[PDB]
């Protein structure tokens, strides 16, 4: 997997440049949500189980 | 904007490598959704205004 850790902090959708969802595969046993922030092109994994994340996708 | 065409044809979840969601910006007025498949170098821009795409 690419995520060494995942953040539980809410992401401001206005600061989000891109969000990539990577389905659970053979290379990685869990779904990974990677957010690319506008700020400084900083990547950050989000919690696919968190509620703050479940909604984030809904909004978009 | 990178999606000049958007598809209404559902993607086989098994063939999906990843899905990218790009919210609207000052460079592109709409949200763009792109699925990258596992083979054939295939990518597909999906209709965000499609409930099916949310399936």
């Amino acid at each position: 997997c690419t995520c060494i850790s995942i953040s539980n902090q809410p992401v401001n959708p206005r600061s989000l440049e891109k969000l990539e969802i990577i389905p659970a595969s053979q290379f990685c046993p869990r779904v990974e949500i990677i957010a690319t922030m506008k700020k400084k092109g900083e990547k950050r994994c989000l919690n696919p189980e968190s509620k703050a994340i479940k909604n984030l996708l809904k909004a978009v």
